[PDB]
């Protein structure tokens, strides 16, 4: 249920932001940092919301007048599209599927271009939706620096040793519109969400649901992403997804969300709740282990499967042909 | 058609010695080992008789008196089954499906005892069904020896360095009854497959049949056997079973037929036929190519499936594993 603001200002959100879906959840733990039940729930590999890191304590003054002015002359990639739904595709592979076309638009451009296409897009009244997703980098003025210095290194440095994770791969800036939505995708790296302006719904389904959710082919753009859609469900050709259950809540500015590699996670902006600002702290899995512990868990399965595809589409030299041998494989011998 | 006997003997056999079944087929080649044309089919990996190597010239007066008198005192495997289908089962694979249980039963025995146990059967009448197939080794006796080194190994050996091919694997004596039937399967090595006394129809499959086939998977012990009951086949099961087309000759004594390897065989001693013997020479193929000239061959693409099925079992510590991941790796996913 909704977290309410203090000094009574009221719930920040209510029920009625977030978008209806066919299947079932329950809430993810909002614990303390000093929780020892947060700990081992990071331990384990499972999500969990910390409200109290201060892991970007000095992005929380961020809003688009103090990011145009500070931010620098730097390129960010921003997304357009028609729809709500920014489905993630991953432009080195669109060579191997030439019938993708995708429905997001990337466009690079400066970030006052980015507010000022904002604000004519509200100030004609149109439904075109933009999502900025940028890497940070080196082109940010000084005070965005003197900012990511005072991020809480000391506490993520300490999860990542703990964790024996590797190192901080990159920082994603995100800066959406209400209503956008990331559909569900699974990552290979480790992140701590931290959320900065704006409140974001998250539901995450374990990687022993990857039978639910049937992510497409690995060489095909949108690898790692599910194939349904969470709108309009087609049970015929995704019969199990009538079985997916998810782990849900809303992180608001000052939350961390634990979101473990493997684990699938859509994420939706509030209906009419404003833009959102969110950044990520990605990092590398921890090394496998020389001394292979059966049972495996689920998350090593979907890393056989997706070595199995990748190469079986070296072998054969063309990734449009895994699906046809994979097929021979099976049919009348193994189902 | 059935060829005729020198000397105005009549056919051989006849076409009601030959069992019916559901597919058509159309005639191996018989040709002369001197014939360009042979070489060629050989050089393409493309069964085809010979009717004149003098291969196993010196065994053509072998029978099972003479066998008896000088194969010499060693154990000889010998099944017996109710059945007349051989279906050949790996006795290091029972382990991995513990709930397989083979028809045929092998016995370990003296040459002698073969020759009486085939006595008493025919004796009493019988139904009741012996195969012997034995692996040549050190203990034959003195003048199985110089038979054995009176084989045309000028000719085999050319063969074996023409091809590339890798060194005399093993040469298994083979002595069936009237109506005995080794059911389709595919080998690994390349076969020189030397008839010695009566008739034996040979049904080959080339390896593009796969689909049609339905081997048993790579960890049960009838891996490399189709599961397609050809006497009954269940085409609710295996239904491209119905677009299966075969390779089909008879070869009686002095005929050698090349299966290469990959290929699927049927073999039957014919009905009403007498005992059948049979001399076979497998080698080890050629090595692949440090360079993969694309397209694959279709054994090649078999051999890439056997290969992640092998993969699969190791990496998930249990074979019974296999099926389940590939299943789940394709529904809704490549098919
Ligand atoms: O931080 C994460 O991991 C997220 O999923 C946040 C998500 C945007 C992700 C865009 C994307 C999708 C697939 C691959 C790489 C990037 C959002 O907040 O809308
Ligand atoms: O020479 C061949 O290759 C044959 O198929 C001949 C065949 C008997 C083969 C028995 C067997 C089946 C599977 C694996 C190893 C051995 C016959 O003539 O009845
Ligand atoms: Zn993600
Ligand atoms: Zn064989």
């Amino acid at each position: 249920e909704p977290r309410e603001e203090a000094g009574a200002l009221g719930p920040a959100w209510d029920e009625s932001q977030l978008r209806s879906y066919s299947f079932p959840t329950r809430p993810i733990p909002r614990l303390s940092q000093s929780d020892p039940r947060a700990e081992e729930l990071i331990e384990n590999e499972e999500p969990v919301v910390l409200t109290d890191t201060n892991l970007v304590y000095p992005a929380l003054k961020w809003d688009l007048e103090y990011l145009q002015e500070n931010i620098g002359n730097g390129d960010f990639s921003v997304y357009s599209a028609s729809t709500h739904k920014f489905l993630y595709y991953d432009e080195k592979k669109m060579a191997n599927f030439q019938n993708f076309k995708p429905r997001s638009n990337r466009e690079e451009m400066k970030f006052h271009e980015f507010v000022e296409k904002l604000q004519d897009i509200q100030q004609r009244g149109g439904e075109e939706r933009l999502y900025l997703q940028q890497t940070l980098n080196d082109t940010v003025g000084r005070k965005i620096v003197m900012d990511f210095l005072g991020f809480n290194w000391n506490w993520i440095n300490k999860q990542q040793g703990k964790r024996g994770w590797g190192q901080l791969t990159s920082n994603l800036l995100l800066i959406g519109m209400e209503g956008n939505v990331t559909p569900a995708h699974y990552d290979e790296q480790q992140n701590f969400f931290a959320q900065i302006k704006g409140y974001k719904r998250c539901i995450l389904f374990p990687p022993d649901q990857f039978e639910c959710l049937y992510p497409y082919p690995v060489h095909h753009p949108c690898d790692r992403q599910s194939q349904v859609d969470f709108d309009n469900p087609d049970y015929e050709r995704f019969p199990n997804f009538q079985n997916v259950v998810g782990y849900e809540t809303v992180v608001g500015p000052g939350d961390v969300l634990y979101i473990p590699m493997y684990w699938w996670h859509h994420i939706e902006s509030l209906l009419n709740g404003g833009i959102t600002i969110t950044v990520n702290f990605w990092y590398k899995g921890a090394p496998t282990p020389k001394r292979i512990e059966y049972p495996l868990k689920a998350h090593q399965k979907v890393a056989i499967m997706r070595n199995i595809e990748k190469m079986l589409g070296e072998a054969l030299g063309n990734p449009q042909e895994v699906g046809p041998l994979l097929n021979t494989m099976i049919k009348g011998r193994y189902n």
